[PDB]
């Protein structure tokens, strides 16, 4: 069992989605801002 | 409880940080090879 559940899966699973396109950004960025 | 569940787990919390760490790099590779 745990402590939060719901308040964190609530907002965990669609976080991740969230997390990965934004990680992908910040490497084009970083890239594109080379020179 | 679950059938798996430490196992299971034991083998899917490592992978969201590694999963991270890679989304970034694809990022860049994509960025850099435009630039």
């Amino acid at each position: 069992g745990g402590i939060f559940s719901a308040e964190f899966l609530k907002v965990f699973l669609p976080s991740l989605l969230l997390s990965h396109l934004l990680a992908i950004g910040l490497g084009i960025y970083i890239g594109r801002r080379l020179t």
